[PDB]
């Protein structure tokens, strides 16, 4: 069957609403389904606060080499990195990779109360075009991820777009570009999500997102090995609060959309 169908077949059967958008910057081409449409970003959006810290220090060469000192009243529901370092101090290079890489809700707090709240992060989003993200809590409220509710959410579409420009468009120069995706690749929280639908040789830097109402999600831009690469989100939420978040799903996603690349 068609690929819409088999997302539609998949979506029925795991008795949730699932958001994906694809783009094939080979030819600009686009695999859309509910890409219109509003879910909550849970920790993917740690990529936008990041990528705004990153914006600044192309104006000042010593932003991300400035510490941060780290009290135990700043830590919340989960911190691996930042536990680590209490009564010590962490820099903004530090912050920004702990950040993405291992999904640091204490050193996503610190880097948006660096730019001076969410509202910065969110005024950021829109000097890149990005009219659709929003940012409203910091972590890890932002996870909520209640029905109908419009706070901290975004569309597969807009986000596909804006992280296609972050990581190989215009948005950042070129050594702030190159820092964003060494992060992205260095991830080790999905591993079960959309890389396990692609094949194990192709290069893949992504950002997860778990939260309440099994929502679970999955922002990556992907390098084949022998084609130009590709941009895919994955977003995914249930109607009952206390779901099980499933990854196992954005992997089926990647595999039905990506199934000719
Ligand atoms: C971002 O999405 C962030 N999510 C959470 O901290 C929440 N749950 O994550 C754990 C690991 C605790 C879970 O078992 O689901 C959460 C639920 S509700 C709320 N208000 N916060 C994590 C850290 N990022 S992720 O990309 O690794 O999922």
């Amino acid at each position: 069957n068609s690929v819409q169908q088999q997302l539609e077949a998949l979506e029925k059967s795991s008795g949730g609403r699932l958001g994906v958008a694809l783009i094939n910057t080979a030819d600009n081409s686009q695999i859309l389904y509910r890409a219109d449409e509003r879910f909550a970003m849970c920790s993917t959006s740690k990529v936008m606060a990041a990528a705004a810290v990153l914006k600044q220090s192309e104006s000042d060469k010593h932003l991300l080499n400035q510490r941060v000192e780290i009290k135990k009243s700043d830590l919340v529901n989960y911190n691996p990195i930042a536990e680590k370092h209490v009564n010590g101090t962490m820099t903004l290079a530090e912050l920004g990779a702990a950040a993405l890489q291992y999904s640091d809700n204490t050193a996503m707090n610190k880097l948006i109360a660096h730019l001076g709240g969410p509202d910065k992060v969110t005024a950021f989003a829109r000097s890149l075009g990005d009219e659709t993200f929003r940012l409203d809590r910091t972590a890890p409220t932002l996870n909520t991820a209640i029905p109908g509710d419009p706070r901290d959410t975004t569309t597969p579409l807009a986000m596909a777009q804006t992280l296609k420009n972050l990581t190989l468009g215009k948005a950042l120069a070129e050594t702030q570009r190159a820092q964003l995706v060494t992060w992205l690749k260095g991830n080790t929280t999905g591993s079960a999500s959309i890389r396990a639908g692609l094949p194990k040789s192709w290069v893949v830097g992504d950002k997860t997102g778990s939260g309440d109402y099994g929502t679970t999600n999955d922002i990556a831009v992907i390098w084949p090995e022998n084609h130009a690469p590709l941009v895919l989100v994955t977003y995914f939420t249930q109607p009952e609060q206390k779901a099980e978040n499933r990854n196992d799903i954005l992997a089926a996603a990647a595999k039905i959309v990506t199934h000719g690349f």
